[PDB]
């Protein structure tokens, strides 16, 4: 399939070179998989989700996304125009309040919720969790992300926006999950993106157009935007049968565009997520 005039990040993950505008992907489009978006929620009513989005859990007085962050990320995972895996099922777990904040103890419960709740869903092609969140280092948060991964879910987590080494941040510093840095449309490391050896992969993170609350759309930047690209790629690849929850981060790394990013610090991987699709 081909999506003409796709957002630059979508075109990027299906191309060898920057600066193209079409997104090439297999029409299975992640059908049969499930991506849990652990964030501020998802405006499931957005026409862009086609009713493939649904909230499954909140830790606050409402499950609505009063912020837009979560909706934007869910947009990049699986929305019809802005998404990597256009036929995936999206589950919203609201661990962040409408200011984008949440206690670590709430984030952990959310992860443990997903590890159990996937046994309540039909995901014959496997399960992904996208975690566009983080703060300072916490072994308990890392441990929770490790449990979520161990339970059979492909966990993608943002590297952080401090332009520092992600080892001082969680869950980004957890080895067994997929930690996602951010790059821009010119294959440059995004100015804010954390780095370090714990990074597994880079994704489009600068000027990412996605869904917003109120049935709108907008462009924002962050590793929070890179993460859902890789989460959606994972779901796409598992539907294709090419990898599994446990092996997807390694597979994406194996098959990534290598050596193409500028301003990658010594000791940080130079790998850009890539679907390797051939029409």
């Amino acid at each position: 399939a081909a999506q003409t005039n796709a957002p630059w990040g979508l075109a990027r993950i299906s191309s060898t070179s920057p600066g193209t505008s079409t997104y090439y992907y297999d029409e299975s489009a992640g059908q049969g998989s499930c991506v849990y978006v652990i964030d501020t929620g998802i405006e499931a009513s957005h026409p862009e989700f086609e009713g493939r989005a649904q909230m499954v859990k909140t830790y606050y007085y409402s499950s609505r996304d009063g912020n837009g962050h979560g909706t934007h990320c869910a947009g990049t995972v699986g929305s019809r125009t802005y998404g990597v895996a256009k036929k995936t099922q999206l589950f919203g777990v609201k661990v962040l309040d409408d200011n984008g904040s949440g206690q670590y103890s709430t984030i952990i419960a959310g992860m443990d919720f997903v590890a159990s709740d996937k046994n309540n869903r039909n995901c014959p092609k496997g399960v992904v969790a996208s975690l566009s969140l983080g703060g300072g280092y916490s072994s308990s948060v890392n441990s929770a992300a490790a449990r979520l991964q161990s339970s059979g879910v492909m966990v993608a987590v943002a590297a952080g926006n401090n332009n520092a080494d992600a080892r001082n941040y969680s869950p980004a510093s957890e080895p067994s999950v997929c930690t996602v840095g951010a790059s821009d449309r010119y294959d440059r490391r995004s100015s804010f993106s954390n780095y370090g050896s714990v990074l597994d992969i880079f994704g489009p993170g600068t000027d990412i157009l996605s869904t917003w609350i109120g049935g709108s759309t907008r462009s924002i930047s962050g590793t929070s935007m890179a993460t859902p690209h890789v989460a959606g790629l994972a779901a796409y690849l598992m539907t294709l049968g090419k990898t599994t929850a446990a092996s997807a981060c390694r597979y994406i790394a194996d098959t990534a565009n290598k050596g193409d990013l500028s301003n990658i610090p010594f000791g940080t991987v130079n790998l850009l997520a890539y679907n390797n699709y051939q029409a």
